[PDB]
């Protein structure tokens, strides 16, 4: 049984900054290892490049500083999100908490003033509205739980 990862949570240089939010976890290495773990990155899917401006949801929208919309990339990013666990039979997501695509407890207000609120990111809101579950950074122990149960 295979899982989905925000691919920056993998090591790799798909953040807004080029930089990767590498976490340390011997459980989330043995995964990699057996081949369960695919990294996934919406905004790169979506056609975003790296790097690229910060940006946060203001309602369905999902905005840059300068007013750029990038809802279009955003969501094309969470319906690939959503393809990729339909076809591998993935029903757990493991994506990095904030983030206006990954976030699943918190994101960004809206207001470009380092504000958080409670909330999720356009790629959670899609999975968990389709039957899937999605976990943080924060919930490796409720995750190894959950897929070592089925
Ligand atoms: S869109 Fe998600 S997976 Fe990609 S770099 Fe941002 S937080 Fe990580």
């Amino acid at each position: 049984e295979k899982i989905i990862v925000s691919a920056c949570l993998l090591g790799q240089p798909v953040r807004y900054d080029g930089q990767s939010k590498g976490i340390v976890s011997n459980w989330l290495d043995a995964l990699g290892a057996e081949g369960r773990a695919l990294a996934f990155c919406p905004e790169v899917a979506g056609g975003l490049p790296t790097p690229r401006p910060p940006a946060e949801r203001q309602g369905e929208h999902v905005v840059t500083e300068s007013g750029l919309d990038v809802t279009a990339e955003f969501d094309r990013g969470a319906e690939l999100a959503l393809g990729l666990c339909l076809a591998q039979g993935i029903r757990f997501a493991l994506l990095k908490e904030g983030s206006p695509s990954c976030g699943s407890g918190r994101i960004y207000n809206g207001r470009f003033e380092g504000v958080s609120m409670a909330g999720e990111g356009k790629t959670t809101a899609l999975l968990r509205r389709h039957g899937i579950q999605v976990f943080s950074e924060d919930q490796l122990p409720e995750l190894a739980l959950a897929l070592s149960l089925v």
